[PDB]
């Protein structure tokens, strides 16, 4: 449809589909990342193990 005559869609839609996939590989990688990494340093049955 005459492309929306550039005015408001064509940006948009490039930053939908570039923010929605950045977003959601983010949240991914930083929640597996974050609870990973914090439960890591964290310590609970692998950090502290016995006494060292």
């Amino acid at each position: 449809m005459w492309r929306i005559w550039q005015l408001f869609d064509p940006r948009q839609a490039l930053v939908g589909l570039a923010t929605f996939l950045f977003v959601l590989a983010l949240l991914i990688h930083f929640i597996l990342l974050s609870t990973e990494r914090f439960n890591w340093l964290e310590g609970a049955s692998t950090k502290p193990v016995q006494t060292s």
